[PDB]
């Protein structure tokens, strides 16, 4: 885990992907978050 601050990184089993979700803007990415 390596993620700025607001940001919570998850996993999705089954298919095991790694996949990041903003709970400030509730945004949705498949990549490392910058800003």
């Amino acid at each position: 885990s390596k993620l700025p601050p607001g940001w919570e990184k998850r996993m999705s089993r089954n298919s095991g992907r790694v996949y990041y979700f903003n709970h400030i803007t509730n945004a949705s990415q498949f990549e490392r978050p910058s800003g």
